[PDB]
């Protein structure tokens, strides 16, 4: 699986991931799972900036803790949009809200209402994907055009037959929830 994720995304991905799991201890060599599921995150959230048009998305996620919250609160300060308790992925310019983009092994609606109960905000948008091709929005607003959504679910259900061609995709289904 290790060497699955390093032939899979991109270098830029990759080393962005391997630094997102050293700060929290972890190690991409023994927890290849989260690895991959970590690339697969970032590759959604830069196609996702990439759907709009040129100038519409802060791009929040695959930065540093400390600079994140910077560009979080220069955007408060200058739009008057409330503060979120968790570092969100992408800041929306034309929409004015923040984003929330997840991706799931398990059902959209489940994770949905857990990153929902965890963030508790009426004004941060949350948008979630499955490796099946089912979507769920705040408020059944996609933000993206139909084009975008659609690139991204392709993307991700290659990636699951990539990994189910090579015997690694049962167990990266069931790891999210042995985790949860
Ligand atoms: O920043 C994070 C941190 C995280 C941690 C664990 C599972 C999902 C996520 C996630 O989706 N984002 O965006
Ligand atoms: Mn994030
Ligand atoms: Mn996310």
């Amino acid at each position: 699986m290790e060497d699955f994720v390093r032939q899979c995304f991109n270098p830029m991905i990759v080393e962005l991931a391997e630094k997102a799991m050293k700060e929290y201890g972890e190690d991409p060599k023994i927890e290849t799972n989260k690895f991959a599921a970590i690339c697969t995150h970032l590759e959604v959230c830069f196609m996702y900036s990439d759907g709009g048009s040129k100038h519409r998305f802060e791009i929040i996620e695959g930065r540093d803790r400390t600079m994140a919250w910077t560009v979080v609160n220069s955007i408060c300060n200058t739009t008057g949009v409330e503060k979120p308790k968790f570092l969100p992925d992408l800041y929306d310019y034309k929409e004015n809200r923040f984003i929330e983009i997840g991706v799931t092994r398990r059902e959209v609606h489940t994770y949905y209402l857990e990153k929902a109960n965890k963030i508790k905000s009426e004004e941060t948008h949350i948008h979630i994907f499955s490796f099946t091709g089912e979507e769920m929005a705040t408020k059944a607003d996609y933000t993206l055009d139909e084009e975008s959504r659609a690139r991204i679910k392709t993307r991700l259900f290659t990636i699951r037959q990539e990994m189910a061609s090579r015997g690694l995709w049962d167990s990266f289904r069931q790891s999210e929830r042995a985790a949860a």
